[PDB]
């Protein structure tokens, strides 16, 4: 295919349930923005931003919207499987590291700075792999995972010290822009680009509208949105097919991990629908 | 030891959080109930009440409070380890059940009737175990579990059938009344009591003060609700001590099940710190 290729993960319990939170928080502000469709009062604009954000760090990881409870510790041996456990797309990352840390490769991974920088690393721990930053920051295997920001890295205080390609392009979140200079840089060391998305959610709306529409453009604002409110009792489930792969841990992705020239093994991003201003009243009255 | 003994147990993220929310919607009511101390309102007797429900039903499991996002059904393959994955007091009992379906051993579980009931049954059908249930409803091997009510049972009409002793009796929630008639018969059926307690939360209150001040006493339900909205920030974490024991899924246990006359092999009930009204104001304003 064309070395861009999504992969689908899930929702926790609890990772479904702050959504459904964020949302109702929202509830009226939704229905304003619907409503007076053509002015968009910024309390209202940015409410709907700040919705949008706020479902997205969730859908990385909860901790990234709600700090107590969080461990005082990342270092211990237990917290690489508390914070999969926490996140469907931390849990699919440590399946697919699982996999790629039998190789001697080089993978990056892109996502945004700060605590998601730091969560990533705490995760990585639980995996048999050398773990590079390029930040200034941080708490014998054949792959070394490169934790780059998505905001803008500094190669020449930090240059990669790899000297190999980097076999995949891996992006945590919505928040890395593949075509920006810096990621660009990366992907041409000598690069196929998976892509972490939470089926119907932010993600998979920010995804598959940022085709559709582009930049931040009328319609793609409003797509994003009336589908994260209205997908939000379909968060983070698999369609039947993808069941067995995921459950069998994503070894069905190791071909592909052997030559990554062959076609990505699993389906092209789902079409989201386009929904109505009626569309986004009615899931929210339900 | 006695016969009496408490298995304690952890809370999952979500369990913590859910404890969090409920004890910051009652937050006004709780300064109304410990400010105006020696009249107590029923609108504000009846809102510590049901708080104490509330975070009693979330302790055992978060989908005895909050319904939806609930697997449509829970028979199948992957509901045990979902239900574990969301309740420290599943996991550790789905821990001390694969210890013990490996005797040949009828042993009993107590908790209240409903929803409790079904989803006992939902995780214990991950473990090789007979399942029997005495209240008519429902979804080669050597350990046989028996669900009773804590309810109320009906011998009469659902007697039982081991032939017997019951090597165990588990208590899952608070809502057993071990004393009661029922539950003493099934203790002599030819029993060690084991309480599923989730630490620093509402059950470890509700047990450690029901020995203090017994009843529906006066102490007792202030000493269970300063010290359940106190400890809301330690819920379901261990003493480093225990963490061992839990890590190796308790198989320190063999021994105790091996010999049931065995003295307990684990701490008894760590005391809950007696707490002011002023105590009370000072975790809530925090």
């Amino acid at each position: 295919t064309s070395g861009d290729y999504w992969l689908p993960t899930t929702m926790s319990l609890y990772q479904k349930e702050l959504t459904d939170q964020i949302v109702s928080l929202h509830y009226s502000d939704i229905l304003r923005y619907f409503e007076t469709s053509h002015y968009k009062e910024d309390v209202i604009l940015e409410s709907m931003k700040t919705m949008c954000l706020n479902g997205s760090l969730v859908a990385t990881h909860p901790y990234l919207l709600i700090d107590h409870y969080m461990p005082k510790s990342l270092i211990t041996r237990d917290v690489p499987a508390h914070l999969a456990e926490n996140s469907g797309k931390f849990s699919v990352l440590r399946d697919l590291i699982n996999l790629v840390q039998e190789y001697e490769t080089e993978t990056a991974i892109v996502c945004r700075p700060g605590r998601t920088m730091d969560l990533l690393e705490a995760l990585l721990l639980g995996n048999k792999v050398h773990i590079k930053r390029y930040d200034g920051h941080s708490i014998d295997f054949s792959c070394t995972v490169h934790l780059f920001s998505s905001e803008g890295i500094n190669f020449t205080k930090y240059p990669i010290k790899s000297k190999a390609r980097f076999d995949m392009l891996i992006c945590l979140d919505t928040t890395v822009d593949t075509s920006q200079k810096d990621i660009q840089y990366l992907l041409q060391y000598k690069a196929p680009i998976v892509r972490l998305v939470a089926i119907n959610s932010i993600d998979h709306c920010r995804l598959f509208f940022g085709k559709k529409f582009d930049k931040n453009s009328r319609e793609y604002l409003e797509n994003v949105t009336a589908a994260m409110v209205i997908l939000r009792d379909r968060l983070g489930t698999l369609p039947p097919d993808l069941r067995p792969i995921y459950s069998q841990k994503l070894h069905y992705l190791v071909e592909w991990l052997e030559n990554p020239t062959v076609p990505w093994p699993l389906p092209d991003i789902y079409p989201l629908k386009q929904y109505t201003s009626m569309d986004v009243e009615r899931s929210l009255l339900t």
